[PDB]
């Protein structure tokens, strides 16, 4: 596709059709590129910073900006992204379509405060997609500059840029430079456009259900076991204390002592905090006494940790200290900022099957009782994988990630990327961006020292993208009906999920879609 | 092969990420020492608190040697504080054992 | 529809048009914030309706003349349904349609 300046190279395709077992999400936004870096690549550390062994990085900065949509919000609406949640045990995508279009190259002169824009029509831009998967990717770790959740909404494209290898501010050896003119790319004039498309690999369905029944709690209640286990060690015969070794069967009475067949999930302990300041700990342990892991040297907290259940029974008031997804607000700030301004989420329903995550797993025998010495008990607060384990993974959220890049190891373990989603050995791949550097006018005599005088320059246009996911529909049996997401029928100053008064599009709060109840 | 990244500096050294995290538990108010709960956002500033996706591998740790024999502790310690398995009664040196980077 | 014409199930549908905004020159490093720097900008075009309009016409067996929608044909300073001397269109009056009569 390609004709003249005056015609349009595309249209504005933003819906969502629903289709059994199938919904096609489509949307598109109008974005804006600056010319970063001033054309520049850059090499950037640590070097002559605050420092800290734990935040030293070594890299470079690309004159590119890149596209991402790896955020549910950016293709469900929230009416949607309801029906989702309120019907479907499950979903996945299969399909990816991308199309880039309605180019504009504006050039910038700006003379004394009056600064004024024009149409450079004949200035181009390029774009591409790294297919295979050859340049460091980034779309895994949760940052800014997604296609907007409110379609009206412009938005500016990320600048890209990557970490090499770092012996702390410093690079090794080993250490890759790459650059993004070592690509083959695709030039756009005005009258072009781009367009791509992508098949994702067979990941298993989202669970967006919860379960119906705890691991625990599988057995018949009206029924004993055949099964036997040693109930009392030291009989009560009046004779205050003697011996004896004693087994009963399995009963309804007492289930936390009947044999079963399976193990709980995995743990790695949290340090619980309270959403209420006064029950707190005074001092300032967020990083003193959270767990972390160590890297060459280095340490890092181990953020959304292993999938746990955020807070036992009742209480909601306690977290995780750093092990949960916490969402912005927009007019939350930097590095301030109060509960208040922020939203966390309640990782409530795989209570069922996944360890809490601010207690412990459970308990251990931690020696050889005999006559002459006690039976000892440890408590054990990290847990690794256990032949007869099962488990739920961390949800995901209307604002949350979609998927991650499984780094490529020589082995990996459930590779679900720990944030939540989807984890895929070769995802949609990154699509590169960047406006081509036009030349001002050079010496009339030549010159061979690098070229500087640039015509300043930035690009508008439209993105599309359509996904297509395959859903898992529900099969329930269940009587009672189930819990769904829903809008509160009451009087409001605001209603959810729209702008204000400003024209300022807010999310109310995070949503999950574990709604509806499978049994175990 | 050898990675050119490592596990924990995987992200986009330029931007922000869109997740928060509790970043002090006690405020400085020149007030001493008084309670709250402040977040804030993932920033290339600090890394080392970002919110990621993956672990490193798995661990089984070893007792550190070096190849200048001054700075070794004194005695005889090969067996008698190495790592090792407890089959059937008797005990066997974990020998190459899980992959583990050597030196730091 | 009480205020008189054509009451539709489906009516002709809403015509939505809006021009698409093009932003000003961004900064040259990345903000998430909201975009507000626009290059203003309006558009002019000419727009066309055409409308098949079925008739039911008169079949009337009265002898007199009917009433008829009739334009004055005395002298005056103004033309009924022109414009003035300052070129503005002016409807002198409401016309309804019920000029032509049919028994009960």
């Amino acid at each position: 596709g390609a004709d003249g300046v005056g015609n349009a190279s595309g249209n504005w395709h933003c819906d969502s059709t629903w289709l059994g077992d199938r919904v096609i999400t489509t949307s598109t936004r109008t974005w804006a590129l600056p010319t970063y870096n001033n054309h520049l690549y850059k090499q950037i550390s640590s070097a002559s910073t605050g420092a800290s062994n734990d935040n030293h990085y070594f890299g470079y900065s690309t004159p590119w900006g890149y596209f991402d949509f790896n955020r549910f919000h950016c293709h469900f609406s929230p009416r949607d992204w309801q029906r989702l949640i309120n019907n479907n045990w499950g979903f996945r995508p299969k399909r990816l379509n991308f199309k880039l279009f309605n180019i504009q190259v504006k050039e910038v002169t700006t003379n004394d405060g009056v600064t004024t824009i024009a149409n450079n029509l004949t200035s181009t831009v390029q774009v591409f997609s790294d297919s295979e998967y050859q340049l460091p990717y980034v779309l895994g770790s949760a940052h800014q500059g997604c296609l907007p959740p409110f379609p009206a909404d412009v938005f500016m494209i990320p600048q890209y840029g990557y970490l090499t290898l770092n012996n702390g501010s410093q690079a090794v050896g080993r250490s890759s430079f790459y650059c993004l003119e070592y690509f083959p790319s695709q030039m756009l004039r005005t009258g072009n456009n781009f367009t791509f498309s992508y098949t994702f690999e067979d990941v298993p369905f989202h669970s967006s259900y919860a379960h119906s029944q705890s691991l625990d709690r599988l057995m018949n209640p009206l029924i004993d076991q055949y099964l036997y286990y040693l109930n009392r060690t030291q009989n009560q015969s009046g004779s205050a204390q003697n011996k004896d070794l004693l087994f009963s069967r399995g009963s309804p009475a007492g289930m936390s002592v009947q044999p079963k067949n399976w193990l709980p999930g995995p743990c790695y302990r949290q340090q619980r905090v309270s959403k209420t300041k006064t029950d707190n700990n005074n001092s300032n342990f967020t990083w003193t006494g959270a767990s972390k892991y160590n890297l060459n040297g280095r340490e890092s907290i181990i953020n959304p940790g292993t999938a746990m259940a955020s807070h036992k029974d009742d209480k909601d008031k306690f977290f995780p200290m750093s092990g949960v997804m916490i969402f912005g607000k927009e007019s939350a700030g930097a590095s301030n900022t109060a509960l208040d301004n922020v939203m966390i989420t309640d990782e409530e329903e795989i209570k069922a099957t996944n360890p809490v995550a601010t207690e412990r797993f459970g308990t251990v025998a931690v020696n050889l009782q005999s006559s002459s010495t006690d039976p000892a008990t440890g408590d054990v607060h990290v847990m690794g994988a256990l032949p007869g384990m099962v488990w739920q993974d961390r949800d995901v959220y209307l604002q949350g990630p979609i998927w991650a890049k499984i780094p490529h190891t020589d082995g990996h373990f459930h590779p679900s990327p720990l944030m939540g989603g989807f984890g895929l050995k070769h995802p949609p791949p990154q699509i590169l961006i960047k406006n081509t550097p036009v030349p001002a006018n050079p010496p009339a005599e030549f010159s061979a020292t690098k070229f500087a005088s640039f015509i300043t320059q930035y690009s508008t246009g439209q993105v599309s993208v359509e996904i297509e996911w395959e859903l898992q529909k529900e099969n329930s049996k269940r009587w009672n009906p189930e819990v769904q997401y829903t809008s509160n029928y009451a009087k409001s100053a605001n209603v959810d999920f729209t702008v204000d008064n400003n024209g300022l599009y807010t999310e109310p709060r995070p949503i999950g879609t574990r709604y509806l109840t499978r049994p175990l």
